[PDB]
């Protein structure tokens, strides 16, 4: 059955509430984005009205095969009206096409549901600024404060030099970056930017990749992983046996791979800098687990909070225990009695 975070009282609407079978007096189903805990349920036999982002349809109608007449997809920053009720949709600084959906309730309640997200201080000037928010449906995945990390830049600056020193040192080096669902393209992009190399990957992937509006793709990716010096495999290769194999396949092109596995959080992060972070070696092959974060840290989630002041809050995330529920309650109360509101 759905569960009650996943419905907005006085609509229609349910959010990433595809799994449960046909939900009780649900007229539309919202998506925020493309990701397998977020989409399960969606097919070519779904035949009620899905709204999401242009991206999110594109992936719809490509990899999941969803009819077109039941895809509804929103610009941007744009006042629509669903059923009766406006709506608003918002980048969530996520994967591509992630989407945060603000609901303009008949009776004058304004609500926010910020799908998954990572707060950022641009977002205070978006629509949001314009109006109040009365309840906020908050994405509470790093809701403690010992989840720190870098900046995106940073991580990205770290593995651009990293990479770049590896391979100019020894040209018979391979790079390879693991993968198992959209976000975080930041990271083989800027890799092969650096080197002057596409990124190389499976058919289903490179697939994936041109559903997303990215500018000059074609120009970044390719299947010829032959003429590629950045691969990208699944994230369960990412190993030393998956890659002592991967290396087999290339065929003496290639005497040593460097392996990045973007990781969202990892305790090394409690005592390390993004400077001081080292690789796991066996061989001539070495493994950085890099801290690239598409969700909030605790940190840029209460400024956030703070700023947005809402009246009540509705985690969507950490749900499932008492002592997780009971550890988010209390840290709403600090923040609301530390900013005033
Ligand atoms: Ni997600």
């Amino acid at each position: 059955t759905c569960p009650f975070y996943k419905k907005i009282p006085g609509t229609g609407f349910t959010v990433d509430a595809f799994q449960y079978g046909v939900v009780e007096g649900c007229t539309a189903y919202f998506l925020t984005h493309f990701h397998s805990d977020h989409y399960a349920g969606l097919s070519k036999h779904f035949t009620f009205p899905v709204y999401c982002s242009e991206i999110t349809g594109n992936l719809l109608k490509n990899k999941l095969h969803v009819q077109e007449q039941y895809i509804h997809p929103l610009p941007l920053d744009t006042e629509c009206i669903v059923n009766g009720v406006k709506v608003v949709l918002l980048d969530a600084n996520h994967c591509p096409g992630a989407v945060m959906i603000l609901f303009y309730l008949p009776n004058g309640t304004v609500i926010l549901h910020t799908g998954d997200f990572r707060a950022d201080p641009s977002m205070e000037r978006s629509l949001l600024a314009d109006q109040k928010v009365h309840m906020l449906y908050l994405d509470t995945t790093y809701c403690s404060p010992e989840y720190t990390f870098p900046s995106q830049q940073e991580v990205i600056r770290f593995a651009i030099n990293t990479a770049f020193e590896a391979v100019t040192l020894n040209p018979h080096a391979l790079v390879v970056c693991g993968t198992y669902s959209i976000g975080k393209e930041k990271v083989f992009l800027a890799i092969a930017d650096v080197l002057g190399s596409k990124v190389g990957m499976s058919q289903e992937k490179y697939k994936t990749l041109q559903c997303l509006n990215i500018p000059e793709i074609n120009s970044l990716i390719t299947t010829d992983m032959c003429s590629s010096l950045v691969h990208l495999l699944p994230m369960m290769q990412i190993n030393f046996k998956g890659l002592q194999s991967h290396l087999k396949k290339c065929g003496g092109k290639y005497n040593q791979i460097l392996a990045f596995r973007p990781t969202g959080w990892t305790h090394s992060n409690k005592f390390t800098r993004i400077a001081d972070v080292i690789p796991q070696t066996k061989g001539n092959i070495s493994i950085y687990g890099i801290p690239y974060s598409e969700h909030s840290s605790y940190l840029e989630m209460k400024r956030f909070v703070q700023w947005l002041k809402p009246q009540k809050i509705i985690p969507t995330v950490n749900v499932g225990t008492w002592k997780s529920r009971s550890t988010m309650e209390k840290y709403f109360r600090e923040w609301k009695l530390e900013a005033g509101y």
